[PDB]
C-alpha cells in the first residue's frame, strides 16, 4: 500500500455520509490498483470539524467532509448557505457554491489561505425539527428547548423561531431527548433514522428551514504529492462517490417520513410563512454584519431560480 491516507468525519459508522465515504475508499482502492488505501475515521475521533480542517492544512490528515456554510467559521459571508429559507433546494446550493463571484473566490481561498481542495459536493438532506410536543405553527416553538450545534445560522433559527436554543455536542443529544432535558432538535431525517431519535421524541415537524451539502476535501499537500495519474483516481472516485452520496439522501427523504410513521412518530406540516417571516429580521443582521458586499451575496443567491 504505496500511500496509506486517512479520512475524518463527524458523522457515525451507520450514516449516508460514512456510507458514501466508504464507497469513496473501495474506489479508490480498487482503481489504482492498491496503490492508495484509505481508512475512515468517524464520529469525530480525530477531533472536531475545525480541528480536522485545521489537519489537512498541515497535511496530517488527507480527506475530510465540511458543510460550505461551515466556512463561516472563517469568512463570515458564507452564512449565507446556511441562511435559513434562502436556499430553496439544492441546484442553488451547486450554483451558488460553484457559478458566482462569492463562491468561486471561496474555492481559491479555501486552497490559498486554508490549504484545501475541493474534489466534489455533494446533498446532505434537508433540516427538519422533532420534538416532544406538536408543531402546528410557529406559535408552538416558543419556549422549546431546541437542541443545535455550535454553528451561529442554526443558532439563529432557533433564536428567530422564538425557541431557546440549546447548544450541544451530539453525542449526548440521545439521553437528553430521552430525559427531556431538552425539547427538541433539528437536523435531516436521514441523520434522525441514524442517531435513532425516532425512538424518543414523538413529533417531526416539516419545517425546511435549511439545506445541507456535504464537501468532499483534500489537503493540498497530500494531493500535490501524489503522481498526476492518481489525482485523477481520486478526483473521479469522489465524483462517483458524491452522486451516490446524493442519491442516498433524495431516496430516503421519500421513503422516512413513512417509516417515522411507522414507528409511531407523528409528523405535522407547520405553515412556513410564518418562519420564512420570522427570519427577515435575521438576514437584516447577516447584512449588518457582512456590509453592502453580503447584501450583494444574498440578494445574488435569491435571484437563482434552478
Amino acid at each position: 500500500a504505496e500511500y496509506d491516507l486517512k479520512f475524518g468525519m463527524n458523522a457515525g459508522t451507520s450514516s449516508n455520509e460514512y456510507k458514501a465515504a466508504e464507497m469513496f475508499a473501495k474506489e479508490v482502492k480498487e482503481k489504482s490498483n492498491g496503490k492508495i488505501e484509505i481508512s475512515l475515521y468517524p464520529s469525530s475521533q480525530l477531533g472536531d470539524d475545525r480541528a480536522m480542517l485545521k489537519q489537512l492544512k498541515d497535511g496530517a490528515l488527507d480527506f475530510t467532509f465540511a458543510e460550505s456554510a461551515r466556512f463561516q467559521l472563517f469568512y463570515p459571508e458564507a452564512a449565507v448557505f446556511a441562511l435559513p429559507y434562502v436556499i430553496t433546494n439544492y441546484e442553488v446550493a451547486q450554483k451558488a457554491l460553484h457559478d458566482t463571484a462569492f463562491g468561486k473566490d471561496l474555492i481559491q481561498k479555501m486552497n490559498k489561505e486554508l490549504g484545501l481542495t475541493l474534489l466534489s459536493q455533494a446533498y446532505n438532506g434537508t433540516r427538519q425539527t422533532t420534538s416532544n410536543r406538536a408543531i402546528n405553527g410557529i406559535a408552538d416553538m416558543k419556549g422549546l428547548k431546541l437542541r443545535v450545534p455550535n454553528a451561529a445560522t442554526n443558532l439563529a433559527y432557533a433564536k428567530y423561531v422564538g425557541a431557546s436554543p440549546t447548544p450541544m455536542a451530539f453525542s449526548e443529544v440521545y439521553l437528553a431527548l430521552q430525559t427531556n432535558s431538552v425539547d427538541g432538535q433539528e437536523n435531516p431525517l436521514a441523520t434522525v433514522q441514524a442517531q435513532k431519535f425516532y425512538e424518543v421524541q414523538k413529533y417531526l415537524a416539516i419545517t425546511n428551514h435549511i439545506l445541507n451539502d456535504q464537501l468532499y476535501l483534500v489537503s493540498s499537500e497530500t494531493f500535490a504529492d501524489l503522481p498526476e495519474d492518481l489525482q485523477k483516481v481520486v478526483k473521479k472516485a469522489a465524483q462517483k462517490a458524491a452522486e451516490y452520496h446524493t442519491k442516498l439522501f433524495v431516496d430516503g427523504e421519500k421513503e422516512l417520513v413513512t417509516f417515522f410513521e411507522k414507528q409511531g412518530v407523528t409528523v405535522t406540516h407547520p405553515d412556513l410563512t410564518p418562519f420564512k417571516d420570522a427570519m427577515k429580521p435575521y438576514y437584516a443582521e447577516f447584512v449588518k454584519q457582512t456590509g453592502a458586499k453580503g447584501e450583494e451575496v444574498l440578494k445574488q443567491i435569491q435571484a437563482i431560480n434552478k
